[PDB]
């Protein structure tokens, strides 16, 4: 089974894991628990963890999926990521109602508390701040951004990093797969500058939301990421239209170029839960793209 897990084949290469998103509805039906537990060694949950499955009302939290997965995760022995912690999409309407600086903070806080100290010490690595750059580099107008200002950033990683300090603290993106895009070079940009400011950002998580062909590209973005001086890089979200193994493989081997790159998440198992872009089909065999990262990784 190793001889063909990706995760253990990454491992044997040098990296911490071969990730994987899911949740209780994907790992209670088809066979995506067997494949989870054979092929990879870290598992992020899908939706479970966003603000509307956590609090989707002030202060009443729901963490039934959040707990079905860590502890599914800690049987099966699975390192654990979490997130997203601060993010203007899948955002109660409690939150986008909030106009008042001080409220807001404080309510951006205590999500980002509670949900850290209760998986405290369990958790690798969260997403603590997602999408917060628009396709030109600047940042998102967002609700944290228009109400807190461009602090909202610095505080969100300060609060993270207080209530768990064990975890790998990430801002993540999509759209940082070229080395040309100006998003890219933008958050390199903006990162170095928060990190000399003494923000804990330990990580950037690129999303890589790939189209046909965009592999090739990856090989300079994510080096180009790797330079804005993070402990970590990650390729966080992975899937790709087309499914060719020429793209896959090109995520995989930047990621085996990159030395602060700990690992890749795929972004689920087979191609009806994801343009058919993923390592299993719907009968959930393997596809030829899974088959050529196992061939690359093998020595």
């Amino acid at each position: 089974e190793a001889a063909q897990s990706v995760d253990q084949l990454i491992k044997a290469r040098g990296k911490v894991y071969f990730g994987v998103a899911t949740d209780q509805n994907r790992l209670t039906t088809g066979k995506n628990a067997a494949i989870i537990q054979a092929d990879f060694g870290m598992v992020w949950p899908e939706n479970s963890m966003k603000w509307d499955a956590t609090e989707p009302s002030q202060g009443n939290f729901n963490f039934a999926g959040a707990d079905y997965l860590v502890n599914w995760a800690q049987q099966n022995g699975k390192l654990i990521g979490g997130g997203m912690l601060v993010w203007h999409s899948q955002l109660p309407s409690w939150v986008s109602s909030i106009t008042d600086k001080n409220t807001l903070t404080n309510v951006m806080k205590n999500h980002i508390t509670t949900l850290m100290t209760r998986y405290k010490g369990k958790i690798r690595a969260w997403d603590v701040v997602g999408e917060a750059f628009n396709e030109d580099g600047s940042l998102r107008q967002t609700v944290f951004l228009n109400v807190i200002g461009e602090d909202y950033i610095p505080i969100a990683f300060q609060t993270a990093r207080a209530a768990d300090p064990n975890a790998k603290l990430y801002i993540m993106d999509y759209n940082l797969d070229s080395a040309s895009y100006p998003k890219t070079q933008a958050i390199v940009n903006r990162v170095k500058q928060w990190r000399a400011a003494g923000v804990p950002i330990d990580g950037i998580g690129s999303q890589t939301h790939l189209s046909a062909g965009q592999g090739a590209g990856v090989l300079q973005a994510l080096p180009l990421l790797a330079s804005a001086g993070t402990p970590e890089v990650s390729i966080l979200m992975l899937d790709v239209a087309g499914a060719s193994p020429t793209d896959y493989v090109n995520v995989v081997n930047a990621c085996l170029n990159v030395q602060s790159c700990v690992g890749i998440t795929v972004f689920g198992v087979a191609d009806p839960d994801s343009t058919t872009p993923l390592l299993f089909d719907g009968n959930f065999n393997p596809k030829p793209a899974y088959n050529a990262i196992v061939q690359d990784l093998q020595q």
